[PDB]
């Protein structure tokens, strides 16, 4: 039958629940699962010092510092520094136990728990791959993969070579197909709707997933996917996300490829590892008992092992489209980067920030430099992060001779490069403003992306644009006002008005000249620019200027005209690889000695400050 070979499960198998559980729980060779678990454990062991930030844990979770934090849950406070150098060692032990196999369930739990404790602790450190590693660890906890090529096999008589159910491979393949197919779909929806190499990746996503499943296509599919994933390294700073998929692909091959690979390619010894004759029947595998009397009755380890696949794959498919349920996290474009399998927005051009505060006792105004406390910049363009920042400042300022201060932000984003628009309302007090994950926020100003004839003049002017100038479009809301002191280098500055009316004011001659729909006004340099909007509709400006003195100074340069990358490129790959190995050894050893110091502390007594300083200096010491 065509269904018999293509789509290996027979069509009549999908007839009842009791047939489905039998279909999912059927014996299969565990050879591939062992290799995948080994490589995943190896990679998770390797990346912990570098990417998860064990080398730079002292500089981030210091003691005696005052820093605002951005946790997913506001009650999930971090542990002290010397009780946080230990959870990473617990995580490392769990990952090593994953890799080898010793106490596989315990090692899986010991790696799972701290990873999801330190992942839901900084919303500014969520990537697309960290979520994937967490999901893979969560899957591998429940699926037994020590049945072949494991140390735990040599200390037991039931895991040397056994039969795993099929739903392990089913869940792994389904999860990776979802990863390959959801990203491709999101690449389509985003690109041509909000509006080469772009189409190549999209077609690769969808075609690679689909063809990699269906039988004859594996060789070409493996070639193409492997080429793409190997080339994506040294082109994106994604980390080890490429290597996880380069090792997640040979799980779409027949589940016996290691056994067929060892056979040929002759050798002198193939008997040190257990000789591959045949697996052994397992306990958790529904077998075809004699139909004369009755069939096997599956237990809880089969029915639950079948229902978990469905209840997990459906939820995984539903989650990346759960945007409409979490609305408070939704800024203009990207709400809670992470569980989306799509790329972020590159912070547009955030520019000017004007945090100001008023004291609740003396009623005095004060200015704060942007980002005085925090360690990240992502708190700026987010409604869920700005509230946390304001609340942290409200908590901490009363220790600086203030009391219940009221804070106002003025964030002038640039959506692409020429649409300066107030993303956050100046007039609202962020500390006492209501906020909820589901209910829509009230102080985020609605987008005015086009909302104007700004996409016509945009071109109608470039034909008439002279030499070295600059034109900026600014959209303003009703009931607010603006200010921008102009320098002493921009000449012929002028404003053209598109929607509504403006009340341009100069503080020097004290002029309050209003404008109607269409009026050219020449404004001087080095003066105030108090522009007010009185119309109920948002306005639009045509701020145009030319550096008239730039032509004068560039003529002087033209008058005179009439009057270690190379070293690193010439050098071959040997010394570059040597430098890579040296820096990796340095970071690994720094992590190891710092962890050893923190482990000695709070286990024994803490020694004197002199020894602490000496050993800290010793750890910093760069080798050669
Ligand atoms: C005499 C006193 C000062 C002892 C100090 C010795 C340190 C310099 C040693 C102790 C622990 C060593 C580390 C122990 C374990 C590893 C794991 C090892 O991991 C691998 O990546 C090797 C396997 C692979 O290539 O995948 C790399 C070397 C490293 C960082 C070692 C580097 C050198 C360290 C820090
Ligand atoms: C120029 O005219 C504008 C009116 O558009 C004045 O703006 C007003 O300023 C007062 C100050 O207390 C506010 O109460 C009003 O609400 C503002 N009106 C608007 C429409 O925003 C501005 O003060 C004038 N300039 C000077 C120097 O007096
Ligand atoms: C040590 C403390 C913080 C306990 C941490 C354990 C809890 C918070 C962690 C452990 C494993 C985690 C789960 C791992 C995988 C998934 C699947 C994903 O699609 C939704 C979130 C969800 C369901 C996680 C929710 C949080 C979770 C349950
Ligand atoms: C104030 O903040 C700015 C931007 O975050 C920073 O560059 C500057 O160093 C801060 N001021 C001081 C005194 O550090
Ligand atoms: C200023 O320069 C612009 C350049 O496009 C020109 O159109 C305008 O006439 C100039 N104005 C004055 C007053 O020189």
């Amino acid at each position: 039958s065509r269904i018999g070979k293509l789509l290996g499960f027979e069509w009549t198998d999908l007839s009842s629940w009791r047939r489905l559980v039998t279909l999912l729980n059927r014996p299969t060779d565990p050879a591939s699962l062992a290799v995948f678990r080994f490589l995943f454990g190896f990679l998770m062991v390797l990346d912990i010092p570098q990417e998860r930030g064990l080398s730079s844990l002292d500089r981030k979770y210091l003691d005696g510092l005052d820093v605002c934090r951005f946790p997913l849950l506001d009650a999930l406070r971090p542990l002290p520094l010397d009780w946080m150098y230990l959870v990473y060692t617990i995580m490392f032990l769990g990952a090593l136990g994953m890799m080898l196999g010793l106490c596989y369930r315990i090692s899986c739990v010991l790696f799972l728990l701290p990873y999801w404790y330190v992942f839901l602790l900084d919303k500014t450190s969520w990537n697309n791959h960290s979520y994937l590693y967490g999901l893979l660890a969560f899957q591998l906890t429940f699926m037994d993969a020590n049945h072949y090529w494991s140390v735990d096999g040599l200390l037991n008589a039931h895991r040397r070579n056994a039969h795993v159910p099929l739903w392990n491979y089913a869940v792994l393949r389904g999860q990776i197909f979802i990863v390959y197919f959801i990203a491709g779909v999101k690449k389509l929806d985003a690109d041509w709707v909000e509006g080469v190499v772009h189409w190549g990746g999209l077609l690769l996503d969808l075609s690679a997933g689909f063809l990699l499943f269906f039988d004859v296509s594996r060789s070409i599919g493996l070639f193409f996917v492997s080429y793409f994933h190997c080339m994506n390294s040294q082109l994106f700073s994604i980390g080890m996300f490429s290597y996880v998929m380069l090792a997640s692909s040979p799980l779409f091959c027949s589940p016996e490829w290691p056994r067929k690979l060892v056979s040929y390619c002759p050798r002198r010894l193939q008997q040190l590892l257990p000789l591959k004759a045949a697996p052994q029947p397992s306990v958790s595998c529904v077998y075809k008992r004699s139909r004369g009397k009755s069939g096997q009755k599956p237990g809880l380890r089969h029915q639950l092992g079948a229902a978990f696949t469905l209840l997990y794959l459906l939820e995984q498919l539903f989650l990346p489209y759960s945007h409409f349920l979490t609305q408070g996290y939704n800024n203009w474009t990207n709400g809670l980067y992470g569980y989306s399998w799509d790329m972020m927005v590159h912070s547009r051009s955030h520019q000017h920030v004007k945090i100001t505060y008023r004291d609740g006792r003396t009623g005095e105004l004060g200015y704060l430099n942007p980002g005085v406390f925090t360690q990240s910049r992502r708190w700026k363009d987010h409604a869920d992060m700005l509230k946390q920042y304001a609340t942290c400042l409200s908590r901490l300022l009363p220790k600086y001779n203030v009391t219940e201060p009221q804070i106002y932000f003025d964030i002038w984003v640039s959506i692409n490069d020429r649409f300066q628009q107030r993303i956050f309302d100046p007039r609202v007090d962020i500390v006492q403003a209501a906020w909820s994950p589901f209910q829509r926020t009230s102080w985020v100003q609605p987008l005015l992306m086009d909302l104007s004839p700004w996409r016509a003049k945009l071109q109608e002017i470039k034909s008439s644009l002279d030499n070295h100038t600059e034109v900026v479009f600014i959209a303003d809301f009703p009931g607010l006002h603006l200010e921008n002191f102009v320098s002493e280098d921009l000449g012929n500055t002028s404003i053209q008005l598109l929607q509504g009316e403006v009340t341009v004011e100069l503080v020097a001659e004290q002029k309050n000249q209003t404008l109607r729909e269409g009026e050219k006004m020449q404004l001087p340099a080095g003066e105030y620019h108090k522009v007010y909007t009185t119309s109920p509709s948002p306005s639009c400006y045509m701020y145009v200027y030319v550096n008239t003195t730039e032509l004068a100074l560039e003529q002087d340069l033209a008058y005179l005209q009439e009057l270690e990358i190379e070293r690193r490129r010439n050098t071959p790959f040997h010394e570059r690889f040597f430098r890579f190995l040296l820096r990796k050894l340095y970071v690994f050893r720094r992590s190891f000695l710092m962890t050893c110091i923190s482990l000695r502390n709070l286990i024994l007594g803490r020694p004197s400050l002199e020894q602490l300083a000496q050993e800290v200096t010793y750890a910093n010491l760069r080798p050669f």
